[PDB]
Formats: C-alpha cells, sequence, structure tokens
C-alpha cells in the first residue's frame, strides 16, 4: 500500500457540510464513502442526500445516531440513493420521501474493517477509496482541534459518539496521521478536517467501526 493518500487531490472529495444540531454525523460519513465510490466509477464527483439516510434508513436513529453499515444497507435493498439536489438537506429528521428517479448512485452492500486494525483501515483506504470511521469526539482537545496529528490519550476507543469519513492517510514531520473529513462545517478544526494520529494503538477507536459501500 502507498504510505500516503490524498483523495481529495483525485476529486473523491466533496465539500466540508454541515450536520447542524441533528445526530446526523453517520448519514454525512455514509453519503462521504458513498461519494468517493461513484467519482471511483464514474468520474462524476456530486453531492448525495444525507436527508435521505436520516429519512429512510429506519434501522437507525435519524437525528438520534445510526450505524453507516445500516445506511450502505438501505441503499443496497432500497436500490439507490437520492442527490442531495433531489432530497436537500434540512438539518432535522422526517418522513421518508425517497425520489426513485432522482436517484444518483447503487450499493451492492459494504465491508467492514476487522476491528481496531489500522493496518487494514490504510489498505481499504489505498484500494476502495474514502472510508466511514467512528471514534470518540466527546474530548475537548478534539472540539477545538486547530493543527497537527491529534492525540488525546484521554480518547476512549470503546467510546464511539461520533461518525466520519477518512479520504486519506500519510505522515506530516514524521507523526503518521489519518486525513479524516468532519461534518461540522469548514469553521471546525482544520478547514473542516482533522489528523488523527495513526499507527498509536488504535487512538479514539478510529479502526473500531470502519466500514465502505460496495459499487
Ligand atoms: C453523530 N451525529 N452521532 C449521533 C450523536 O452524536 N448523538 C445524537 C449522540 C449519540 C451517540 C452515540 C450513540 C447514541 C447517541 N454519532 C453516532 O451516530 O455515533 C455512532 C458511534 C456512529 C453511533
Amino acid at each position: 500500500a502507498p504510505d500516503s493518500v490524498d483523495y481529495r487531490k483525485k476529486g473523491y472529495v466533496t465539500p466540508v457540510k454541515n450536520q447542524g444540531q441533528c445526530g446526523s454525523c453517520w448519514a454525512f460519513s455514509s453519503v462521504g464513502a458513498l461519494e468517493g465510490q461513484l467519482k471511483k466509477k464514474t468520474g462524476k464527483l456530486l453531492n448525495l442526500s444525507p436527508q435521505n439516510l436520516v429519512d429512510c434508513v429506519s434501522e437507525n436513529d435519524g437525528c438520534g445516531g445510526g450505524y453507516m453499515t445500516n445506511a450502505f444497507q438501505y441503499v443496497q435493498k432500497n436500490r439507490g440513493i437520492d442527490s442531495e439536489d433531489a432530497y436537500p438537506y434540512v438539518g432535522q429528521e422526517e418522513s421518508c420521501m425517497y425520489n426513485p428517479t432522482g436517484k444518483a448512485a447503487k450499493c451492492r452492500g459494504y465491508r467492514e474493517i476487522p476491528e481496531g486494525n489500522e493496518k487494514a483501515l490504510k489498505r481499504a483506504v489505498a484500494r476502495v477509496g474514502p472510508v466511514s470511521v467512528a471514534i470518540d469526539a466527546s474530548l475537548t482537545s478534539f472540539q477545538f482541534y486547530s493543527k497537527g496529528v491529534y492525540y488525546d490519550e484521554s480518547c476512549n476507543s470503546d467510546n464511539l459518539n461520533h461518525a466520519v469519513l477518512a479520504v486519506g492517510y500519510g505522515i506530516q514531520k514524521g507523526n503518521k496521521h489519518w486525513i479524516i473529513k468532519n461534518s461540522w462545517g469548514e469553521n471546525w478544526g482544520n478547514k473542516g478536517y482533522i489528523l488523527m494520529a495513526r499507527n498509536k494503538n488504535n487512538a479514539c477507536g478510529i479502526a473500531n467501526l470502519a466500514s465502505f459501500p460496495k459499487m
């Protein structure tokens, strides 16, 4: 696998979104993974609909949280997902109104990364594209990240509370990292992004609930 990889440089990565006061990180994370595979396979980068997942993935809890695997399964089962254009984001939950004629991607299901395996997650990013990951984002050190390879030994790998997207990995001044796209807008972290420690014993549970769509 390559030593660094950034899928923004390949245009696999839509602009940073803002989920608002709604706990739909999992739906942003899911559409991020799907956006990546769509670009990979069509050359088309378009915004897909988290609202479609927030509204229609009954297995998930809408604005109260959800799993990305359940997102990828809904899209498979449903036989498509809408563009952001076709099913725009409200930032609050609503009735499922899946527009079939606005379907902008499909899914043959998903693969999970073996729990805790950062090397496997790295290969998944190298091989497939952007990967849906979950982390503990409850520390103040996280919430007020500016710059660097983020690392806090207070981070609990067993307390996952937030879904994000590893859009690549590399190493800056010898510190190995994950390039993580957040869904709290561009005014959080580093232009809506954080670099999180890589190969520092599964820091913040970065590899505990990692998954990618089959496309
Ligand atoms: C993302 N927005 N999200 C939901 C969330 O943060 N809420 C509303 C609290 C919550 C966290 C964990 C479990 C239940 C509720 N996070 C989210 O979906 O977290 C994972 C770990 C992906 C379930």
